[PDB]
């Protein structure tokens, strides 16, 4: 039903995800200059030694890779959070062209691509419950570059001919999510929500200042898969993110300056 399309795309959602138009929307602009930086946010802590990846899957909006979150083996704490949340999936969103890409924006600025880290808060047992709470998830953004490119990436990248089209999966254990990290955990952070339907204002959004780089290469490959289903007409897998919608009444905050 939805996607990105010109039929289908964020202009069209609020039609069956009314919520669309809600106070705690994401994507958002970050502006630099009027975030406030707020001495008492404290460090990420970021514990994902522990993690154990499962399966990557070709969802037919993006690609994800899948974690075990049965028990507090990949979590994020700390920040503008309260307790512990689970890390379940990450998936990226990027664009058909380099200088877009991104759902966040930085002073309007789009990165080549966002990669999403999606935690939840284990108070509420699961994520189906989580999602229907105002802090039930916590998602980790981080941008990404076109530069150099990113080692810890590569494994993601060279499986990406496996799961071509919708629906299709495979196996991917071992995965080390930490090596998709900048150096710098300094971060912006705000009350939102999903970037897709249904879109639910369920999101402590905690965005990193720092990008990634990714070479030229590791992109063309994101944009090699296809938002179609083996046998249907092909259609890239390019252009699958959400545009910056209104800030209403929220204060973003910062971690530094
Ligand atoms: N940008 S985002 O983090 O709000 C977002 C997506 F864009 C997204 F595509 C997904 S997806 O890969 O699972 C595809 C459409 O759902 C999730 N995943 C979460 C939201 C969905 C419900 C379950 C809560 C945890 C997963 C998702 F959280
Ligand atoms: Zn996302």
């Amino acid at each position: 039903h939805w996607g990105y399309g010109k039929h289908n795309g964020p202009e069209h959602w609020h039609k069956d995800f009314p919520i669309a138009k809600g106070e705690r929307q994401s994507p958002v602009d970050i502006d630099t200059h009027t975030a406030k930086y707020d001495p008492s946010l404290k460090p990420l802590s970021v514990s994902y030694d522990q993690a154990t990846s499962l399966r990557i899957l070709n969802n037919g909006h993006t690609f994800q890779v899948e974690f075990d979150d049965s028990q507090d083996k990949a979590v994020l704490k700390g920040g503008p959070l309260d307790g512990t949340y689970r890390l379940i999936q990450f998936h990226f969103h990027w664009g058909s062209l380099d200088g877009q890409g991104s759902e966040h924006t930085v002073d309007k600025k789009k990165y080549a691509a966002e990669l999403h880290l999606v935690h939840w808060n284990t108070k509420y047992g699961d994520y189906g419950k989580a999602q229907q709470q105002p802090d039930g998830l916590a998602v980790l953004g981080i941008f990404l570059k076109v530069g150099s490119a990113k080692p810890g990436l590569q494994k993601v990248v060279d499986v990406l001919d496996s799961i071509k089209t919708k629906g299709k999966s495979a196996d991917f254990t071992n995965f080390d999510p930490r090596g998709l990290l900048p150096e710098s955990l300094d971060y912006w952070t705000y009350p939102g929500s999903l970037t897709t339907p249904p879109l639910t204002e369920c999101v402590t959004w905690i965005v990193l200042k720092e990008p990634i780089s990714v070479s030229s290469e590791q992109v063309l490959k994101f944009r090699k898969l296809n938002f179609n289903g083996e046998g249907e007409p092909e259609e890239l897998m390019v252009d699958n993110w959400r545009p910056a919608q209104p800030l209403k009444n929220r204060q973003i905050k910062a971690s530094f300056k």
